[PDB]
């Protein structure tokens, strides 16, 4: 029994983090076969921030200006290419520790975990979520840029997530693999806000599902509603809109505690309404919204990874 | 910037976890050089545990009676002994992953990062306390005994905490890689009850540190208090006694931020008799207490291990 916000084992991701020094600039790179990935934003100074033109900074850019060091070894940049908001710095040596992965674009609700590394080296692990307004929360300080987020499905490592920027109210914007940010974010900085942060409802019901399962059952009410009346609350507060496939996708946690999706709706309604009373709900005096119906199953089920 | 719940990389106790399987009980195993260190139990089934005498129950157990796999290559054991309420498998085969390592049997205030594993392959890794009480409130489930809780500075992994039990309540019991419970709990299914969950006082104030260095500075208020005074209101709502040695473990946090330490535990004083009045503190409605004074300079620093 017992829920916790839970990340993945890193250690498939470790060994792919590598250091990559562009002039006066250091960042971290992830490594993967023959070809390392870090944030373009490497062959800035400081000033170039502001108003960047990448094209023609990379320019004055060559193979042997991109400085990649694994450990205390040091990898030989034969090739450099720029794909959206990411830089691919070819090698000579494929990575001997290369998992099998994928590149992944989450949807806004989906988790993951980050290793945040400093100067290729890993710092920590920890759970995150792309909010809806396409901001993290994470916790990253100077130099973590190029820390990935993932996921795990048995040997699979799906990369999801590389960090680049934090915003100016302490949230954190980033891309895919692929150098395409989420959200409107750009590798600039300049004004840019973050939108609404709006709550992952699917993700709470999942959770409160947990509590039930783990011994916390104090919020369970008698009542019922609608999809459309409980978004009519839900609205209220700020929470994303429940849909027929939210529901659909709380039907596992559904069947196995008994509560139907509508009830258990009902019963945020009344969280929403009345607040918490003092209580708590897993150990928590707010509503989690973090973990997907999927993180629940895996970590109630205790799926494992290989 | 950002504050967040973050575990130790566990890449390198990933390559040490085994599955160890005695009779019809499978748990995990920690393989350190050659041997293998496991719970006591894995020799007992369900009925024994009830009140399981241990050395005759391991009399009807040889070496081979130990089957030990680490990933699909299975270990040969050639000597076996009891330790308190661990297990001692000699294998023949060296672990080549094993790290640079102590055991360590930490103070409750502590915290450590949890590996939880079934079948021997990793689940999921958090971060864990051991609270005043010596229990931890942790996530596993049935298989998870063998997981184990531990500590990473620079290369030095130090094993602090071996999975054993949970208690009827839902909280979890274990011991050092010794075999010497925390507290006063035992290997058998008997009624045990935990103590009274205190707060480690000396961990929140590390947290509001971090609150202010991340920005959250709601709760600073205009007092101050003595160690005296204080206490009489930590001991009303249950928080471990402040003492002149945790007043000098923060003194780094004082000086980085400039706010006496007597003067962040009277805004504490506040929060404990007021509540926090619907209002948040880095993303919690509630005190958390399961930052060390050592945890929060790590992330705020960015500390990286290789
Ligand atoms: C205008 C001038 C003063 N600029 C600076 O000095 C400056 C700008 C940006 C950053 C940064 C960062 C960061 C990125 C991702 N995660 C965490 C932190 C540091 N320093
Ligand atoms: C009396 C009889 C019904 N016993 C049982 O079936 C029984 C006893 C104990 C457990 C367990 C466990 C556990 C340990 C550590 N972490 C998480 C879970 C499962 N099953
Ligand atoms: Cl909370």
């Amino acid at each position: 029994s017992g829920f916790r916000k839970m990340a993945f084992p890193s250690g498939k991701v470790e060994g792919c983090m590598v250091q990559v020094t562009c002039g006066t600039t250091t960042l971290n790179g992830l490594w993967l076969d023959d070809v390392v990935y870090c944030p373009r934003h490497v062959i800035c100074t400081s000033e170039d921030m502001l108003n960047p033109n990448y094209e023609d900074l990379l320019i004055r850019k060559s193979n042997h200006n991109f400085l990649v060091q694994a450990g205390n070894v040091q990898l030989r940049v034969i090739g450099h290419s720029m794909q959206n908001c990411v830089l691919k710095l070819k090698v000579d040596t494929a990575n001997p520790k290369t998992p099998k992965y994928k590149f992944v674009r989450i949807q806004p609700g989906q988790t993951f975990s980050v290793l945040a590394c400093y100067n290729g080296s890993p710092s920590g692990v920890y759970q995150c979520a792309m909010r809806p307004n396409f901001t993290i929360k994470g916790s990253f300080l100077n130099g973590s840029c190029g820390s990935v987020g993932f996921n795990i499905d048995y040997d699979c490592v799906s990369f999801c997530y590389m960090h680049h920027m934090e915003l100016p109210t302490g949230v954190h914007a980033g891309t895919d693999l692929e150098g395409n940010f989420y959200g409107p974010f750009v590798d600039r900085q300049t004004a840019q806000a973050a939108g609404t942060d709006t709550t992952i409802t699917v993700n709470v019901l999942a959770w409160l599902y947990a509590a039930v399962i783990n011994g916390d059952r104090w919020f369970l009410n008698r009542f019922t509603t609608t999809l459309n009346d409980f978004n009519l609350v839900a609205m209220k507060y700020n929470y994303e809109p429940l849909t027929q496939d939210h529901v659909d996708i709380l039907g596992p946690l559904s069947a196995q505690t008994g509560i139907a999706v509508l009830d258990m709706c009902a019963s945020l309604k009344e969280l929403l309404q009345n607040g918490m009373n003092g209580r708590t709900i897993l150990g928590s005096a707010l509503l989690e919204d973090e973990f997907t119906p999927f993180d629940v199953v895996r970590q109630c089920s205790g799926v494992t990874f290989q």
